[PDB]
């Protein structure tokens, strides 16, 4: 499973441990289904979070750097990031389609933001590369590349944190941006643990955007 | 895969996600046996743990409550374990063999050490008994009994945090009875990941035993 | 201070990092900016009412606590935190147990009376305990002759944890399904915590806690 | 009170600060204070033996002003909290890292450093006044701040514990480490010094794995 996320971004499934039925397992401390669906609303609507966390995904996530450092402020989670010291990079960046502004009341009109906007990546991008032209070392090139440079990670999470990473993105709270990010997070969850996914509408999630969509 | 430890404990696997190549796969964030075997080196030789982040292993743990206290001291984890709240129980009790008193200069046989661990424990599980079927609560009740009580668990817990545990556990310091347990985290760790243990014993590992093994 | 809990534990504060402000100078960052009382003091119900919990984070407490092992091993389930506790491996533990009161037994129907109930509690500690120090006189070695000690044993410990975390611990322990024993120790750490962060705490009880007992202490 | 410039424009600024080296001794010995000889040894032989679990009843809060890359680095350690200024919430000032030209030395360059330095600037220049134009025709903060560059500085409240600060010193007091990052953890590093003497003694003599604190 794999979706696409605003311009070039994407989230990709890369592996999962257990199913719904790994959270029964360790809720019941027993190795060897309405019952079962029946427990998992059970521990959801009395706050027993722990068995949760015997569910675990891997995700492969591109998104622009303001974006993941949002994300990487998840701290209950594992974290493997692209880095320019071990591979070379393709350098991408997120540029806002105008339908972002809309609502917004601007005296420039939105598409005019939108190229202002790649102006200046492209402005940014190419005295980068004149610096590495002339010798400049990478770790100090780089510094002049704006936020929404595109970076990839894998990210590794327990059901019992991504809950919470629900809570607190897929939420009009959260940026739009990491919004979108935690809307495709959720589809992969829902597909994976459709039962601690509905229990966890029905009786845990504390957001807006996914009763709404 | 179940390896029986102490007279009634045991180690149970009951799932893994990932292998080796897993954490190969995060480190690149993206197979070729000599350069991956050769990166998992590398990784290890340097301290860069966080891509073993990306395997985790679940386990089945059934051992005496005062073996589960120093376990559950690993923090990096997750655990759920029986309570008498939720289920009844099994009352099994670890009694050392007269051998656990091998050179130890003792004043008494072994034997007699063992004969009279099994008679204070069986007075305070009549005692606990009495008790119940007195009307006490269970959880009141249930202070009687001794440290040597067997408790069962799940266990969740990655790479890197297991490594960590056979550092400390798999060792001559640690307590007699949780070495044992250590021994058989390693045998299952090894099966699974075999690349990744290789190259801890090889250049991480601080304990003592397992390079004896 | 210190506040004694059950017939021989306490819970000890031993020292704290910050107060009520540090947790309003955490918040402010955001904005690019402390203000005065009134405003500070209200932006610390803001954060509460509105679930913005890590600027509480830089609130920090050391604990020392004495308490029944039965205790320590759900304490210790919070895993958000740090501990350091003497060792029956490594020490000769005091004839220190949890006995409890006759009142413990009140509202269950008993066949025995409860003053029965405490007797009996207390043989088997003497049985077990002078059994250990039997094993131990005859050279067991301390973390072996240990094993027959029963979970009202006494342990102590250092516990260090801030404020966010404590508050979980507060929803958690300071609530009618904890175990009546922790939810005594968890009154104790509630009364240090109100007593150095009198604003956080204030605002923990209107809109953030999810316990009972501590709206009515 | 303690405060160390960093760069041009950063610091790294000690807010508040839990225990002492004596924290890590009380912590230890419940397992079994003394006096002053016995608990410096006691202090060593900790750090000897990897017993690390004391150190954590030792708690700092720093203030910390550097610039977004530096921050992304430091923010991958995560048994820590942070609070940071927020580009969504306010309005972003003028405050860019600019490099010295004493930072490019011994890197053969076919431009002055100097010139360098000044690329760099004018690359930041634009790139903030397009942020404050877009700003101003009312496109909303979190659009308008995706142009800045990674060198803009940001602030942030940072609170340690003694042992994740030790593991923070490992990696970042290091050559390895990128020499901006570097000199952030020698400050942090000399802050430790003036208030753990003995945990830091020992830490650099029996634990320490780094190679620029000597
Ligand atoms: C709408 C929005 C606006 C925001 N604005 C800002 C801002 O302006 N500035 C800013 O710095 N951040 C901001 N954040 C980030 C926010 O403060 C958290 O850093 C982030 O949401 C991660 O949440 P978490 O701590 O619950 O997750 P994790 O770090 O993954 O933690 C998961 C859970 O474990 C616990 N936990 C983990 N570590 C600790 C610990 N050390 N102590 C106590 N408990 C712990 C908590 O229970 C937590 O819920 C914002 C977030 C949102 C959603
Ligand atoms: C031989 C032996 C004797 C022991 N004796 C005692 C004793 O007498 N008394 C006693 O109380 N305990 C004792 N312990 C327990 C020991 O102090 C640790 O609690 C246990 O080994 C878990 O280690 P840990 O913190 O590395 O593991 P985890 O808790 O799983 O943590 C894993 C890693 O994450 C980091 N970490 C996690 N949480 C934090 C945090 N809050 N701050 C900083 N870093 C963190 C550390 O890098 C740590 O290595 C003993 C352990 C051993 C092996
Ligand atoms: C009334 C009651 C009954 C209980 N019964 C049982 C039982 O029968 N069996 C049993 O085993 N336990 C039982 N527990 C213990 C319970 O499951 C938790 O272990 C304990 O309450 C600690 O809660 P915690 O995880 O919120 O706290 P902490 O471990 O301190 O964690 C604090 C917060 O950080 C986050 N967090 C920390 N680590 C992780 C992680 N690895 N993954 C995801 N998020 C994390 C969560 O947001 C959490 O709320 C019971 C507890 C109570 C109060
Ligand atoms: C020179 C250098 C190069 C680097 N290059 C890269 C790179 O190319 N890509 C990249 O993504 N990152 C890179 N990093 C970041 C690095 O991988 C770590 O994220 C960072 O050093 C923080 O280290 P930590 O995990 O030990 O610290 P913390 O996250 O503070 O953790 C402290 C300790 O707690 C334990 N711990 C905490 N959380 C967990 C958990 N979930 N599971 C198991 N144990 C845990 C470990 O014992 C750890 O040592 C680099 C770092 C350095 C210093
Ligand atoms: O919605 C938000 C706003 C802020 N932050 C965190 C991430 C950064 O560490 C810091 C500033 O982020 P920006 O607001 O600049 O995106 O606060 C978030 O995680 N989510
Ligand atoms: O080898 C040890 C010794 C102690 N402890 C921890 C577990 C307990 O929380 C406390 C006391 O354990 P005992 O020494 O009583 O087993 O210290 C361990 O984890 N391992
Ligand atoms: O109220 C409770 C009940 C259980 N547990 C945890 C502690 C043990 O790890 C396990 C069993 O505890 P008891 O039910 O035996 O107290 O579950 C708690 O933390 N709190
Ligand atoms: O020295 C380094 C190199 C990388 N990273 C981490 C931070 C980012 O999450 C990712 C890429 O960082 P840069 O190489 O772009 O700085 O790896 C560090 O923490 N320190």
């Amino acid at each position: 499973m794999k979706i696409d996320i605003l311009d070039k971004g994407f989230v990709e499934l890369v592996d999962v441990m257990g199913n719904d039925l790994s959270a029964v397992r360790a809720a019941r401390v027993s190795f060897d289904e309405e019952r079962d669906r029946h427990l998992i609303e059970y521990l959801m609507k009395h706050g027993h979070e722990t068995p949760f966390e015997h569910i675990v995904f891997t995700f492969h996530v591109k998104a622009p750097i303001f974006v993941a450092r949002q994300w990487f402020r998840h701290r209950i989670a594992s974290y493997n990031e692209l880095s320019g010291a071990y591979s070379k990079l393709s350098y991408e960046f997120y540029i806002p389609s105008p339908e972002r502004l809309e609502g917004y009341k601007t005296t420039i009109p939105p598409e005019r933001v939108t190229e202002k906007i790649s102006e200046i990546v492209d402005k940014a991008y190419r005295t980068y590369l004149e610096l590495i032209e002339s010798g400049v070392p990478r770790e100090v090139a780089r510094i002049v590349l704006p936020l929404n440079l595109y970076t990839r990670f894998f990210w590794t999470v327990n059901a019992r944190s991504l809950m919470n990473f629900l809570n607190l993105r897929a939420d009009s709270h959260a940026q739009w941006e990491i919004q979108q990010y935690a809307l495709a997070i959720a589809r992969i969850f829902k597909e994976k643990c459709p039962w601690t996914f509905e229990a966890f509408l029905k009786y845990a999630y504390k957001g807006d955007i996914l009763k709404e969509v």
